[PDB]
């Protein structure tokens, strides 16, 4: 059934989606000969999310619940997994990821007409369980970056479109978890409880959504999540992994009027521990990265619903070209893989370094 008691990835299998799928099979394999060739066929079966990164990508989502749907009639218990990434003045703290909307030219309405588009979705397919993932850096950008002008200028808007968001996407056969940033984010014990208050606040002032089962940590980053040894770049953060993170967190979103949050995190780009970052804070096409602990929501934890590939990997963060549109100085760093293509393009040698990095490996 479509609906859900606890749990949102229980009693369901998530959906490897025809995008991704596509994007492996046509963009890389071509390129790749024995062994690594058919180790990439397999990449393509692991579940990842779909990013709606643009208003015209909707429709993408509708077919995908349509196979969804098709499957499900086979004895299959399939779910959609989908991220919901289109703010105005999007990705405020960065210029890599810009997006089509901006504040300053309606970009509230077409935020809300962009949620209209997908609650029609969700509605056409209220069969089918669907778990999202809310707007990416958006609240953790509002906690840490209120210095950064781009930011501190969106607050209003930021809070107006997603509490827009969760409200309108507050059905039955939905799970939303809000993106809360990462370890070496909001991780630090400083940042805690300000973000905490932040999460608790936006999921009061949404009148506490059914459908809001709490948040989603490390998308589109590294981060190990249990790791044993801190590694160098942590230096400094008694918040060195994920699993200290949702655990950091969590009594205090209870604290704050949040109980029984729950967590998401990624570990698509986490297989390799220590990552080749020379400095925590950079987020751009990292080198030494591999495919990480696979989709499963058999996580040993007590506040983490699922391991979850949010981040498609092989999708890149950046272009590294100084010279090119969102050019961000973090894609032309030393462990930034380089050259890199537009954020969101395919980007061939990185997902063949995630490949021969992967653990467990797909080799
Ligand atoms: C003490 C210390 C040392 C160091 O080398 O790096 C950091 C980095 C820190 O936070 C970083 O904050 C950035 C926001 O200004 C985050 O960037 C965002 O990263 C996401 C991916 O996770 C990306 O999608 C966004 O576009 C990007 O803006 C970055 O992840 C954080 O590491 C802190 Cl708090 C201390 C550091
Ligand atoms: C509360 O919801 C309203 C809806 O209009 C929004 O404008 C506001 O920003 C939200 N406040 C917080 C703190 O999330
Ligand atoms: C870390 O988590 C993974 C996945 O649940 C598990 O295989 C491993 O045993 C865990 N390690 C530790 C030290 O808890
Ligand atoms: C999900 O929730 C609905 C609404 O209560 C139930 O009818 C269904 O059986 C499932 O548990
Ligand atoms: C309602 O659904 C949850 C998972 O979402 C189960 O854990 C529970 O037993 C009940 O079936
Ligand atoms: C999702 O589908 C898998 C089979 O692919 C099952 O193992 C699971 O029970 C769920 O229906
Ligand atoms: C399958 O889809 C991917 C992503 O849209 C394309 O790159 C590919 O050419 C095929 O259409
Ligand atoms: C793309 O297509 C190939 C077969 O053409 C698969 O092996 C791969 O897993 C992906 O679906
Ligand atoms: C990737 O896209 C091509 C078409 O460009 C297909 O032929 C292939 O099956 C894969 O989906
Ligand atoms: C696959 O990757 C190779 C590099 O090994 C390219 O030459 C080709 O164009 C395709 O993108
Ligand atoms: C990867 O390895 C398998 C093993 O036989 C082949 O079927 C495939 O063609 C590729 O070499």
């Amino acid at each position: 059934t479509a609906t859900y008691s606890g749990n949102p990835f229980v009693g369901v299998t998530p959906w490897a989606n025809a995008y991704y799928a596509s994007e492996v099979s046509s963009l890389a394999i071509p390129s790749l000969t024995g062994a690594m060739a058919t180790a990439a066929a397999a990449v393509a079966k692991v579940p990842s999310f779909m990013w709606l990164d643009t208003l015209d990508k909707t429709p993408l989502m509708e077919q995908t619940l349509a196979d969804i749907r098709t499957a499900n009639k086979n004895g299959g218990n399939y779910a959609g997994q989908f991220v919901v990434y289109d703010l105005p003045d999007r990705d405020c703290a960065a210029l890599a990821s810009n997006g089509e909307y901006s504040i300053a030219d309606g970009g509230v309405a077409k935020y809300k007409n962009y949620i209209d588009t997908i609650r029609q979705i969700v509605v056409e397919y209220s069969d089918i369980r669907t778990l999202l993932v809310i707007e990416p850096a958006s609240l953790a950008n509002l906690v840490t970056n209120l210095g950064t002008p781009k930011c501190a200028n969106a607050q209003s808007a930021y809070l107006e479109c997603i509490n827009y968001a969760v409200t309108q996407l507050n059905l039955p056969n939905v799970a939303m978890y809000l993106d809360a940033g990462h370890a070496g984010w909001l991780g630090w014990p400083a940042n805690q409880d300000p973000a905490a208050q932040l999460f608790a606040n936006v999921y009061k002032n949404a009148s506490s959504p059914r459908a809001l089962r709490g948040l989603a940590t490390n998308v589109a980053n590294y981060n190990g999540w249990n790791i044993t040894s801190p590694p160098s770049y942590t230096q400094g953060n008694a918040v060195y992994n994920e699993k200290l993170y949702i655990h950091a967190i969590g009594p205090l979103l209870a604290n704050h009027g949040w109980s029984n949050a729950f967590f998401i995190t990624d570990q698509g780009r986490s297989g390799k521990q220590p990552t080749g970052q020379q400095q925590w804070g950079d987020w751009c096409n990292v080198i030494g990265t591999g495919f990480g602990i696979r989709p499963s929501a058999n996580t040993g934890d007590s506040l983490l619903d699922s391991f979850v590939w949010v981040k498609p990997g092989g999708e890149c963060d950046g272009t590294s070209d100084s010279s090119a549109p969102r050019f961000d100085s973090h894609c032309a760093l030393p462990d930034a893989l380089q050259p890199a293509p537009q954020a969101g393009a395919w980007f061939q040698a990185y997902f063949v370094q995630l490949l021969t990095n992967a653990n467990p490996s797909f080799l």
